[PDB]
């Protein structure tokens, strides 16, 4: 509907997360969908459910959030989904769980630090992301070079298809530590924004559900149990808990 009421009638709550960003949303050797976003929707579907085996898990492309949330396909964003304001004219944003800015990636024999930098030269992207949007609004200067999947931007990126790639950079500090021949070497392109769960635009009775849901995993160490399980392994001391986690 997708409500409280009827989510609870159908048995199992339909979760739009990734697979191949990995360590949020990532499928693993074994076909099992693991990550930080994914423990949070396991948490949601045992309070709401009585188990946390009750999410049908739907796989979702960057471009295609909007879209499945809005059109039915799934109850509930937790597509590691940055919060915007024009995005938030599309579908309505729970109580964010954490934040994250934008960084940009490049090879440790040619690192990019500058927009100059990208004269001639092309930029990867994944399609239909916050990295997509800002360059595509703020440096319309910049060549882009765009694919559906991560798995596939990455690959391009160690292809030599761009001198660069751009995305939340807390991905990239997590792919970079696999990838030694790389360095985030842009650590920020701005002030963070929030990533935050969405549901159908008019959806106030999940809406209220969900809020109520992140607010308790806050203060009952859910959610920091959540980012000591699938986080703090792949960044360590490096990144403090309080610079990923919303309060
Ligand atoms: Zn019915
Ligand atoms: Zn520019
Ligand atoms: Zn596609
Ligand atoms: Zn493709
Ligand atoms: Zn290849
Ligand atoms: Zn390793």
């Amino acid at each position: 509907a997708a409500t409280v009421a009827a989510i609870k009638e159908k048995g199992v709550i339909r979760i739009g997360v990734f697979g191949d960003k990995p360590p949020f949303g990532y499928v693993d050797a074994n076909g099992k969908n693991q990550g930080f976003d994914v423990e949070i929707a396991k948490d949601l579907a045992k309070d709401l459910l009585g188990s946390p085996d009750k999410v049908e898990f739907v796989l979702t492309e960057a471009a295609n959030r909007v879209e499945y949330v809005r059109s039915g396909k799934v109850d509930l964003i937790l597509a590691n989904f940055t919060q915007t304001p024009e995005r938030a004219e599309a579908v309505d944003f729970a109580d964010p769980y954490m934040k994250v800015a934008l960084g940009v990636v490049s090879p440790k024999n040619k690192p990019i630090t500058d927009m100059a930098q990208l004269k001639d030269q092309t930029l990867l992207v994944n399609k239909g992301t916050t990295a997509d949007a800002f360059f595509t609004k703020s440096h319309p200067e910049v060549k882009l070079l765009k694919f559906d999947q991560n798995t596939e931007t990455f690959d391009a990126l160690k292809d030599g298809r761009g001198v660069a790639l751009a995305h939340d950079n807390a991905l990239l500090w997590a792919w970079a530590k696999e990838n030694p021949n790389f360095e985030v070497a842009i650590g920020n392109l701005g002030p963070a924004e929030f990533i935050a769960p969405a549901v159908q635009k008019g959806n106030a009775d999940l809406l209220n559900w969900v809020n109520g849901e992140i607010a308790a995993m806050k203060k009952d160490g859910r959610l920091k149990a959540a980012y000591e399980k699938t986080l703090l392994p792949v960044y360590g001391e490096k990144v403090k808990p309080e610079a990923l986690l919303a309060e």
